[PDB]
């Protein structure tokens, strides 16, 4: 990445190149592998990007979608912020251009330079928001449920329930504020007779926990 | 997290990143996950604070009661500390308001700002008490046991229940006055007839360990 | 803890957190664990010391006589060095009182105060001797066994013997100088007869090598 | 590698060794290890790749191709860059010739005044070029699979055939531009009739989301 | 231990704890396990070398065998160095005795004086002189097998024959000079009539290379 | 080892000390040992050197060989480098002999004198070039086949026979100049007669890669 003593170049330490490995191994595209990979990836430069995205084996059409979103988002970034053409001033900081932030046409120099300027010219900040805005992208394809086929089995403990309510929502990438209002439609409707029945007495402006305790 | 040399911004570590994962994992809502959490998220920002918070994949349920206990207590901030509506003085610091605590409104720099200066606006330990009381409500709702149903096996030694019942103690929230007080009371009561007949025996001003001598 | 570059306060590491967690699910209350609790609290603040103490899921009973200990060496510091009522001057240090030294009452800037003091007032070290000597009284509790019990079986090696002589004597927390005179006695009658036979040949003066030889 | 505080040579980490041994032993020459054997050997010295190179066990005929790959490599170096025979002047730093770069006569301090020179001569990145298109050139051979044998299950999911598909495009190392094409042509023909008529429907301007959604 | 920057005193490291208490987990004595306990107490302290000491959990005989020769040794030190009894010069540096020496009687302060003070007392170095001393009378001790009883079998190659050998020439602590000396005599005689009358052959002068090649 | 900060003595890291014994417990004396066992005594004093030899609990045959082979480069470096007899220089540098060299009569400080010097008298590096001339004798000695005896079984990928035949080479010691010959020669002759009809076909100055495709 790029760290303190001044602002200086780092190698992504093979603690790191393992964690993120590994966490696709487990994980797959879970969407708590998001905000990891933005961990792991703290003072990234984009060819660290691209060295932690490259190290992946399998997933390749999740990999694939992702060149799609990057040249898109490249794509953006060329028609907001155009390049002066021909020669740069001897000795001198060029703009960088999409590919140039994505890590395929800029050196490590070249990217150290843009991040260590003062103001800093943030390339890792922005590829990763490019990297992470295709990555939930994936969340949502490669989430398998829909929050209808999400409802309490019989004698499936409350809590069981909501765990996959939740976690779909979460994968099936649902705004905050379907998340907040969730609980007074689709969680009550979706779960059994039983707990509905409990549910529904406490009428509207319960908590979650209330909720979840009125049916423990 | 924030750390000293200066007072200077660290990357989350993947030692830390996977060492909350696998607690989380292993112990679920364990009253001791907590103190754990606290000591794992030693000088954490509030973007640090949500990193180890968003990279839990399960328990979507508790995280959800989590986000309720935050918006309170981000409410109950802002009721407390209101924040100067209109535009910042150029180049100065602006109030953090419950959701700039909270990390979902402030960033990195803006985080980093109030915690490094003098004195200290400290909303990494402001945002980690918010975590931590809600996190504590999840562990009583997740506590399976009562402290009536702990009873002693007749052919159970006295320290394996003793374990028992304090491990519940701990689950259930009681507060230490009721520790200190429950020996008297119901660890007696709760034990079996041959060590109850020892412990009754004994009378008041036996110490824990007088106790589980005497029934051993 | 706190460690040097001046004297610093250091977030107790990962490692460290685990190490103690791991060591307490294996080992339980074998003497052993006392020097290697000591160990892994090196340079420990008191917030360091409930933080291991407190990250111990099990052993609730053991916990609980712990605070007993603790509750005792609190109430003797206070007989001893009574603080000083009412305001303290602006700016300044007030006196640690002993829950001040347990954890419970002191803030870690507090106790980060009292440590780096010239010269300290060493809070990190009058704690670990509470909850050391607190964990000693929990090792002989715990041992299972008398010395009396310790006795050789007609076919088992004298070495093999010998080990847990020392350890039950050990877990017995019996002093060093019933440790260096148990050979000459117990060690030699609790041995088997064509053992204790050459043993006795040897007389008085006799090394545990000479005897642990004499007999193998 | 060589490393700041200056820039300072530093012993390749037991972490780093075993890291590229593991990831040998594990993925063999799958396409994945090059962006990985990059970044184990960020900052490396000639001696660190050969030490890296060195220490695989097996592959015997692979790393027996590589020396074939940067013999030509240190051929051409040394067709462009001849170098000045005879005594070089007291005290000053000479010319690297191939087999400088590779490593097989030069010395580590030779190695280290060249990198940290102002401008650098840099041995270690060129060195790392010469391996790389070597190890790419290994890929390929050892790729088992044409991407005209990857064709669709009938009851295959669309996503399990695009991953072999783009997986074995990855190690047939076809150029990012058939990357980008492949879908408009062989991913549809290659395809199941009931995948293959639904992308077919499509047309032509279809992204590889919209054709994975199509067929899910 | 104690280490530099100055020269600073450094907790011991969970990393070096563990080391030690996995290598008698696994080695118990085998030779191998001095050097290995001398290089995990690099720069030791007496407390450090305690504490290494008193992680152990298992072989109570051993560490009481262990008390034995380092009363010897602090005796001997005693009889050696006698050190002025009564008041020590207010704020000065008082002689070490044996027990000082041991860590039993000694403070860390006092420990770090002595070994940071120019030039050093190297309580540290002098103490571990004594446990090694002591460690290597139990290697001898535990040593099961005789030289006399390693014998090559019929069907042996001579290189496992020679590793047994070797091995407990090793754990029987004989003297490098009867190492040199045991291939021309014993090594010889006790092989296998069909390598024993190779080895004849080879006669006077023979290395073990050329002896082990003669019986391969 | 010896490290940077001016250069300074280091403590061997139990990572590196638990890497180098782990490495021997698995792959024995596999050619590859050599490179990793260099790259684990990165900076290593004598001692160190020494160190990492003597924990090796196994291989005293290998051993016994590798005292020899030093016994002969200390000889050797006596014979070429004799040392002035009776006292040295008051707080002067004392020239190294051979077994000042290999570090059974030099001290920590000595040796670190030596290394540290302008310009330094490097025994980490000269003894480190006896103990690997030593290692590779021992390589040699423990190669279990000969290359005559490596041919291509009938139904065996020609890929695997070449690993075999090479891994083989690297274990014989072979000179680098049998090593790009061996391929025109034995492996086609050692080849199966499928495969060597195809090889015979293509004639001289095909590369391996040519040769291993018309082979595949
Ligand atoms: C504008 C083009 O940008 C890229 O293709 C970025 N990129 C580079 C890379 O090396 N690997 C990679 C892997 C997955 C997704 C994007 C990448
Ligand atoms: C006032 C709103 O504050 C939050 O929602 C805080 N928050 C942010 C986040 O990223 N994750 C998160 C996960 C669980 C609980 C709270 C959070
Ligand atoms: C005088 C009161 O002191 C304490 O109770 C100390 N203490 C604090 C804590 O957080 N945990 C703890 C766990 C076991 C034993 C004592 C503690
Ligand atoms: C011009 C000659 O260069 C080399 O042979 C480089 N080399 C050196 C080495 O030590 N090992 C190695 C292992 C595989 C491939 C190349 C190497
Ligand atoms: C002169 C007395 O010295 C000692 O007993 C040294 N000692 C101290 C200790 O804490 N543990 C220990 C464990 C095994 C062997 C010796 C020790
Ligand atoms: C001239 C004599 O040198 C040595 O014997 C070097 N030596 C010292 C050692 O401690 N162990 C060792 C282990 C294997 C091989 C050589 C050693």
């Amino acid at each position: 990445p790029i760290v303190q003593n001044q602002m200086v170049h780092q190698c992504i330490s093979p603690r790191t190149l393992n964690a993120w490995v590994k966490v696709v191994e487990e994980k797959a595209f879970s969407p708590e592998v998001i905000p990891m990979f933005s961990a792991l990836s703290c003072g990234a430069t984009p060819q660290d990007l691209n060295t932690m995205l490259n190290t992946v084996g399998g997933h390749q059409a999740a990999m694939q979608m992702l060149k799609e979103t990057i040249n898109e988002e490249a794509a953006e970034w060329d028609r907001l912020h155009p390049v002066h053409a021909g020669p740069i001033a001897p000795g001198q900081m060029r703009e960088p251009r999409g590919s140039d932030i994505a890590g395929t046409t800029s050196t490590l120099q070249e990217q150290i330079g843009w991040m260590t300027h003062n103001p800093p010219i943030p390339v890792g900040e922005i590829y990763k928001r490019w990297i992470i805005l295709g990555l939930n992208k994936i969340v949502r394809m490669y989430s398998p449920t829909s929050i209808l086929d999400i409802r309490q089995g019989p004698k499936e403990p409350f809590r069981d329930y909501v765990d996959r309510f939740y976690k779909t929502l979460r994968a099936e990438q649902a705004s905050q504020e379907v998340k907040n209002a969730a609980t007074e439609t689709l969680l009550v409707q979706n779960a059994n007779p039983d707990c509905k029945t409990i549910l529904k007495a406490l009428g509207p402006g319960a908590t979650l926990e209330e909720m979840m305790t009125a049916c423990q």
